[PDB]
């Protein structure tokens, strides 16, 4: 009972050894140096976020660049995220600059090029063609990322649209238009981002964060623009509206992992159903055991404040709370005046969620949804999860090359840290994005084959050992392959470390 | 399951009808006026909050005339509350104006009155006595809201303490000094709280906020400062400090409700534990029935935006999914440029929560840490709510002249609106801060003596008619005595209204 | 859980004061006489049993009479039960008064009534003319209580089938035939059958049980025969076969209550599925909220025996366990040498069972069964008894004229008993069938109209103090309705008895 | 839910292919023939019992033989068990034959041996010397298996006790005397047990049923009867007494398994309270994960009869629900007129029980009133049955030398039978009495060492598939250990079937 574990939380006991919780930073002018990123890094920084909305591709080299510097600097492995530009719908240029409205006025929007360059206060061009026909009149139109709301009155022309003005904004050239509750037909992947994924996928970026999905079949033209260099590379989903949220269950299959982008939702879908919305995406992403992002104004304050509100800490909380495998900033860490103190706060609220949390009810929850009969790989990895709640595991340890094994270990939510063994330095930066799990390379080409799983199990206990968790004489659950069928887990055995 | 009910919550469903939780706001410069408060109470305000840290008594009636005023305008009873200045410990006058500190330097705070006009940035006074003797070297000494951190490092004087400076701040003349983790045996109540207190019970105040509460004993030194004129009138604690939370089963026992007054209590204590504190306090507050509030800063940006941050939706929401009665706006509606609008958006973020909440887990959570025997009065009141949710009545009818019935009602969270039909205006305004409740008033000198629970049985279910929430042929839990026995529930009745 | 109530059952702890279950008596030579009945009653007989099987109707009469001066004697009422002769199926007269069979010869059965007289031990004459046509070759025929096993291995003639004996058996003049699997258009009600309910609902007995249902309708037929003058009369109908337990939903919809007939049950179906039909019936009745019977070999060895098998123990045991309101003597009272003993032994074991129940288990197992929203009528029933667990009240007591109240309060099986303030005479004598409900009787003519709830009360709470339940000071849930709509219950108050 | 799962039993649904439940029969006149023994063993007895209560070791020798040979001639591992006569507290010679008592007489029981010879119908000679002393007035004395009762009124001599007889009944030379309620300071081991002890060790017996066990210490007097010689049988407690119920817990830890023997139990407790003693017994021995057999006169009237009565058949199938691993036949089988008949009869309810148990549940049940944290060889076996019910595996397959891993992994009670490859013969035939477990022998002097665990997992996958439990391309969980340690299982692992 969540009432009878509450009365009972300690606010003087002793917080969790290991943070299972993973912390993504948006790097900007704040943190793009060698040095500032070495700094968000020893914070807690597990993935570095690039947003392709903005800068060239010499910038983000030079973050690429930087943050691979600063990871080999630490000996670390941190995941390099590209957050695509995505479709955008954008307004024409302004009349001498700029024009006012008031609320009652009765503007025009046009899809005729003519208005493009010749915008005034009475009308001025929107991006979208299909415009006049898909937004009916009642319907809202959102401007500058809702700041100024239009209501849809009359169809004036094939291509204008009569609107009712009812807050006062000023619009500057080609600022952003958000259609709330219709359907928009924008291609999946623009021509930038396109050129973007290109750069992306032949640099190494370890995954992928794919802005405005509102179908599953958007997320396979993004794999698609992958292409066979960028096969194993990550596809997180950025769910942004209406179409996102409804095609939820479908965008999660087709995707790698997702991201609440509570920012671009709050402004097509109302404010208050944004939690109902995390919830639900946090949630059915557990189920199916895919990683879950959070994402807008996590410790907002701390860009200019050097402590976050009352209500940030308990954002930041109820997220992990929820069932994210991570949190992120952006605006925080990107062009913010306290880029290590944000990353550091985030940090101590994780540890904190962590420890608040009953460990045995997520597993039992996460469980008693799965379908059974369960596949021989995920009786062995929930068994696995569950020897080691039944033993007291101070640690997890799994040979996965993939990360597909550690994932869904992960999928079962331990009380204690999963070890993920693997051949890929791309999997130890891919699993910068699961919860609980602490990757450990081994160089194949440098030690041996080790057909017979020992090198890579030795390996791991080391790694569990050096980092603390494990000490003499503790009992470590092993998740890999039977000498006979490899591929898939079946092998788990309960080891006394010493 | 959570995550069961998670995984089916719908972002396009329709909310319910009615607002089970409540809203308290502090009315300052923005908000005194008749109209601004008119605009509170038509936009969510059930509760009106009077900061006594500030302003004078002139001050203070010119609120309580207005606030009076205005509900009597719209037919409404709202709550009057003081939340007294408590006991302070601040520092002493910053000679030449401001002293300003840097890391690593070595300041002196002294006890000796001869610092107190006299305070350079090298030594300054600080009110509390017991000061040197109390803090012990390697503790930690907080200034202005715990911005400037001083840490103690050797007793110089039997009145000077040898502090090192942390951070760079600039102190002003009489500003705050918070001690962590150290219990401070300052009055429960101060010189200025009594006679706070004395023109507080003269001038009919339904509520006190008493500030600082340490130990139970401290609330009823406040219960005693009330005395016969201030014995009706409720008492919610405000949990402030690390004893607060620590003696905080002795401090519901002593009270009539609590507050999670976060503002203090997140500078005393690490903001990362804020949240297993807020969790703990709600949740041993729903397990005795007594109110609880959330409070500072909820919907903190909306003092200058006109929209709030996705952390501030989530604060709200949140507030609710843990078992808070109540949410307060402090600043927000007190200096705030949209007074109305946080309102507006509290009520919405409510009702969205309260939608999203699994209506039988909380009353069946409560139920089974209830001890039994359970008392007749209990037993009734459970089962009554235990009722409504069998034939799913669209509203809990029940006759409290004290709102002890009510409240006891409330306690077991039913998923409908409770109608309370009392005989005491006091009783209409103090159920302002329980959930679900929705008060009538049977004035006994202009209607009768009804000693046949009858004719507020006829008002309340026209009430729930003329609401909305009951239709004809719907089914209400009415709770009342029968004519054997009075002053406590024992009949409980399932009927049809007509 | 069960394992974990299980362990910690003490055989040293002290048993329930009152017995919930209810036992009924087969009444034959050795318990016919007024003080052998007298005697069966003081033992714990509720309910007389009649077999119509055999016995005149100048037998019965004496029956009839017999119980009714017995319960006059000891002022209790005692429900009169008629078990019908139901529709047959036996064999014609055999040649010189009997013959033979050994395992392998080939025997004919014929339809045609000229073997009726003349039945020679290869050829003999069977009641139903369907026969031949509905028992197909490989398929069972059971003579002789199932002593006699029939394989059916071709159709000789349009009257006759050619059969292999794989049983040694001799068989006497129109013995009974039993056919397994198949589906009997046998008539509901016999020409005698129909004579018997006419002089029973004439003689005034309380109950039918119904030998030999199939189907719903032929529950509907049992009733119509039953007419206007019977038709307040209780309808039990007896599952003794597979169309019984096939059509068990629909039956139990049609009847008042149900016998598991495990005598002739266990004759048409295998003996190790009486279990699972007997386990399956029992918990359908439950949630029905209609009275179940267990009915064969409860105690058979003490026919003979002073003391029962190990297994008879269990089985009464394990009957009261499933969740029977009855368990029944068949034979062990009828023709006994210990009439009194077996029932003697049948009340230990009952209130040693009862008090092995986890008494809150059964409630919540009913209720989460339950379709939301429950009538009115229902969900007061339901909380009464959960105000019953709640407060740990000693008594319940109901105001139910018809009984049907009494029985769906019975339904959600509390700790405590039930007292029944009825109107009605019959409803003393059938709430001998429902669990925990001890009747008492308000005569309307001989007191008042006591329209007003406060005669029936007072007589059930004095009745319920002299029987040993309720102390001064107890606690008590009484069920009726308010002044205003009555006919079925909406009122539930809790009082002290004093 | 066991009233949900109930409503949902089809008497028409097929049974489990498998039979998981054991079978003990008692060889006597009906049953020592090695025809009669392969008869009993075709029709499902897993375990021969030898009462040594009667019979010569010439005739003991003749049984043990016997089922050798019969075991030997159809290829299968049975169980050879010896139930001690254990200490018996007798009565005298009956001088010129017998002697009569008739309710209301007063009868006296000397201790003096004067009486031994010469005992007539007013005084007779009693086996134990403290009985005087030991037993108080007012206290119960039961002559010849509780028919005859005996209460103390008043001490004659210090010999000697005057009696009033509460029954009539004839008393026979050296009938036996059980006393009530009180602890009889009998010795653990009589003279004949030790030299009966001392034949089973040299014959090999495989396990020793010990009689009448009063306390934990007794049952380790026994362990040291048995010797270096007798280190490995197996120890089954027979709970006969007060005193075995109210020192289980004790009883239960010192012994490797315990029997309800209900025989001598229902004549020292009351009948009723034996279903009680059962239930907490059979829970407490599943918690443990020890062996527990019911016995006394589950089928008693198929001693005489070729069918059982519906009593009889619910015996046995609760016995099943409950948690026992075996069912017992003493006389039925021993001198009964259908010995095949009633083991087969057994049989199938066994497997309709077992059928109409939530397989789950028990399982659960089981798990969660263990101790965590679990030692690893738990945490193994546990997980492995958990695995099972997720993978939904058809056959559990166990390397267990001891057979300690095997009862580990029956301890959590699985769906599917459990198969043991084991290197020693007696663990073959001490696993007849553990349920789901069948044994598999690899002899290790005809096959190889076997170091890696692959030719006795080879083996074990063969019988499972011959035995027609698994098909090609089944799931099956395999228990062992790895080759850094050993004694104890460590691995598991999930493999298709080739
Ligand atoms: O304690 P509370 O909530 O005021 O109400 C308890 C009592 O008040 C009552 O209304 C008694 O006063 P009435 O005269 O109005 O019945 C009863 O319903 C009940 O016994
Ligand atoms: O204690 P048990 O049941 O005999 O078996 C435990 C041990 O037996 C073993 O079979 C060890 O002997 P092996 O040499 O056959 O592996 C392991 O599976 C396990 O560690
Ligand atoms: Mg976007
Ligand atoms: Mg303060
Ligand atoms: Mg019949
Ligand atoms: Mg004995």
């Amino acid at each position: 009972s969540q009432l009878q574990h509450n009365i009972g939380l300690s606010i003087f006991e002793p917080v969790a050894k290991h943070r299972a919780n993973r912390i993504i930073c948006t790097i900007g002018p704040s943190t793009q140096s060698v040095e500032a990123l070495k700094g968000l890094m020893k914070s807690g920084m597990s993935v570095a976020r690039m947003n392709f909305s903005h800068g060239s591709y010499e910038y983000h080299q030079t973050t690429i660049n930087n943050v691979r510097a600063a990871a080999a600097e630490l000996g670390l492995h941190i995941g390099i995220a590209l957050d695509t530009k995505g479709p955008e719908i954008r307004t024409g240029l302004f009349k001498d600059g700029e024009a006012t409205y008031a609320p009652g006025d009765t503007v025009l929007v046009t899809t005729d090029p003519a208005f493009e360059k010749i915008g005034t206060k009475e009308k001025f061009y929107v991006d979208y063609p299909q415009l006049p026909n898909v937004v009916r009149p009642g319907g809202l139109i959102y401007v500058d990322d809702g700041v100024l709301t239009l209501r849809v009155l009359s169809k004036e022309d094939d291509c204008t649209l009569k609107c009712h003005v009812n807050n006062h904004h000023r619009l500057t050239d080609r600022k952003g238009i958000n259609l709330p509750g219709c359907e928009v037909d924008l291609p999946a992947v623009s021509e930038k981002d396109r050129k973007d994924l290109q750069f992306g996928v032949e640099q190494g970026v370890d995954m992928i964060f794919a802005s405005f999905i509102r179908t599953a079949d958007q997320v396979r033209e993004v794999r698609a623009a992958l292409g066979e260099k960028g096969k194993d590379t990550l596809i997180i989903s950025k769910i942004e509206n209406h179409q996102g949220v409804q095609n939820i269950d479908a965008i999660i299959e087709a995707s790698d992992g997702i991201m609440v982008a509570r920012g671009d939702l709050g402004v097509e879908i109302p404010a208050e159903k944004v939690v109902v919305a995390q919830m639900c995406i946090i949630s059915k992403c557990n189920v199916a055991g895919k990683p879950v992002i959070c994402a807008t104004q996590m410790l907002e304050s701390m860009t200019t404040n050097p402590r976050p509100t009352r209500a940030e800490v308990t954002d930041v909380a109820n997220a992990v709370f929820n069932g994210a495998d991570c949190v992120m900033l952006s605006g925080e860490t990107a062009k913010g005046k306290y880029p290590n103190e944000v990353v550091q706060y985030m940090v101590r609220i994780c540890i904190e969620a962590q420890s608040a949390t009953h460990d045995s009810v997520m597993f039992n929850s996460i469980k008693n949804l799965q379908k059974i009969p369960m596949s021989p790989e995920e009786a062995v990895c929930s068994s696995a999860v569950s020897s080691a709640f039944e033993v007291q595991a101070k640690a997890i340890l799994v040979l996965s090359n993939t990360g597909r094994s550690a994932r869904l270990i992960s999928k079962y939510r331990p009380n204690c840290p999963i070890i993920c063994a693997t051949t890929r330095l791309l999997t130890c930066r891919q699993l910068n994005v699961t919860r609980s799990v602490e990757s450990v390379y081994y160089d194949v080409d440098a030690h041996g084959e080790d057909n017979d799983r020992e090198k890579r199990v030795q390996l791991g206990v080391d790694w569990a050992k050096t980092k603390g968790y494990v000490s003499a004489g503790d009992v470590m659950v092993i998740v890999h392959a039977d000498h006979s069928v490899k591929g898939y887990p079946n092998q788990t055995r309960l080891v006394r470390v010493r």
